[PDB]
RNA sequence: ACACCU
């Protein structure tokens, strides 16, 4: 087993010079809770303090980021610790390079990748697009090091993926279906997976998910670091994470609560369920007279998005769909047509809930109320990505009175208006 | 239900 070196964070003098209280003070103004009793190094504060190569620096200054957002100033040096972590906060504030900047960072510090070698740095996340659109970041800033990645996922040739695996990456991001084949049919292996992340990873955890992922890390060395992230955390898949997890470090950003992203103004429209179609064309009337009027749409099922974009085109509204039932490379179409913004109205089940970080998203609309008060904070955090602001508007009819209280609860953290009719309905 | 190999 090649050797895995864990102990190469070095601490800024600027960080270390920081007395516990005024670390307390630094997490207070960022919102950063760590969980009692856990070890975690202080949080940084600014990019140079965080270890990476020269080349990475480059491109964040490129790229005019400036600062790193909270879920960073912590999230950083706890992974280039080599701690097992958990690391929740809100959608839109930065997650993906909190993990992908101390892979590279991980990755630099070990043997090189020779043949016959899996991949160092593992990323599985809940749907094709998400893993796809994270290949993109992690390429962007991999180049730097001269690191190779690969997405590996369903519904696409596995030919090509064969090939980027053999080949040889350090950065593999996966959708857990299409791996655990190659696993199963020896197309790659995971003895050298030192760094594991689990995205999204609350759904991850969930009944469909976990027996794939529990498949998948059995078999990886258990000397392994293991780092989990969502925008949620429930606590239904907190003892549950614990299968995966040795000696971890729980970090949290906001309120301990489930919480949305406090940019979304937030509209809660109570009607029946027969009022909706009258209560969409309304309101997209009013969004499509916008200069900024690109809207993400979610529906419940399969059939009912595809009979709401054919009701909608069939009107002459630039809709298109996507979710389950298309093929892949319809999906890939639809969704890129969406982010070039020459499809301004994107109709999806939950497949387009989580993750997905298309810029200028300005309206997400809730025809029908998810299942779970979690998937309406992931799918309302489609809008207001990184420091933008958005609106989300949601059906909500006295078909989804189980869900009011927990509505009731999240509308009141973000100190939204709440609708004298929701109220009503408990 | 919704994702997630074939
Ligand atoms: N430190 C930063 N400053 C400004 N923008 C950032 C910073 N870090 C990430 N971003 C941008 O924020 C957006 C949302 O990041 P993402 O990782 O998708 O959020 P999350 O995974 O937390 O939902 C991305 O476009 C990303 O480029
Ligand atoms: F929580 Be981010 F939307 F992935
Ligand atoms: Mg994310």
């Amino acid at each position: 087993l090649p050797k895995f070196e864990k102990n190469f964070y070095v601490e800024h003098p600027e960080v270390a010079r920081l007395t516990p209280y005024e670390v307390d003070e630094l997490r207070r103004k960022k919102e950063i809770t760590v969980r009692g009793g856990d070890v975690c190094p202080k949080p940084v504060f600014a990019f140079h303090h965080a270890n990476f190569p020269q080349y990475v620096m480059d491109v964040l200054m490129d790229q005019h980021f400036t600062e790193p957002t909270p879920i960073q100033c912590q999230g950083f040096p706890l992974a280039l610790s080599g701690r097992d972590m958990v690391g929740i906060a809100q959608t839109g504030s930065g997650k993906t390079l909190a993990y992908l900047l101390p892979a590279i960072v991980h990755i630099n510090h070990q043997p090189y990748l020779e043949r016959g070698d899996g991949p160092i740095c593992l990323v599985l996340a809940p749907t094709r697009e998400l893993a796809q659109q994270v290949q993109q970041v992690a390429d962007d800033y991999g180049k730097c090091s001269r690191l190779k990645s690969t997405c590996i996922y369903g519904g696409a040739p596995k030919g090509p993926q064969i090939r980027d695996l053999e080949r040889g990456v350090e950065i593999c991001i996966a959708t857990p279906g299409r791996l655990i084949d190659f696993l199963e049919s020896g197309k790659t292996n995971l003895r050298r997976c030192t760094y594991l992340v689990l995205d999204e990873a609350d759904r991850m955890l969930d009944m469909g998910f976990e027996p794939q992922i529990r498949k998948i890390v059995d078999q990886i060395r258990p000397d392994r670091q293991t780092l989990m992230w969502s925008a949620t955390w429930p606590k239904e898949v907190r003892q549950l994470a614990e299968d995966f997890l040795r000696d971890y470090t729980q970090i949290n950003v906001g309120n301990l609560e489930l919480s949305a992203n406090h940019n979304i103004l937030q509209i809660v429209d109570v009607c029946m369920e027969s009022e909706k179609d009258h209560k969409l064309i309304q309101l997209m009337e009013e969004i499509m007279a916008e200069k900024e009027n690109k809207t993400i749409i979610f529906v419940e099922t399969k059939r009912r998005c595809d009979d709401l974009t054919r009701r909608m085109r069939r009107d002459g509204w630039p809709a298109m769909c996507i979710h389950g039932d298309k093929s892949q490379p319809e999906r890939d179409w639809v969704l890129n047509e969406f982010r070039s913004g020459k499809a301004p109205i994107l109709i999806a089940t939950d497949v387009a809930s989580r993750g997905l970080d298309v810029e200028d998203v300005k309206f997400v609309i809730n025809y029908d109320y998810p299942n779970s008060s979690e998937d309406y904070v992931h799918r309302i955090g489609r809008t207001a990505r990184s420091t933008n602001k958005g609106t989300a508007y949601t059906f909500f009819t006295p078909g989804n009175l189980k869900q009011a209280r927990e509505l009731i609860k999240v509308l009141e953290e973000a100190n939204q208006a709440i609708n004298p009719k929701l109220m009503q309905l408990v």
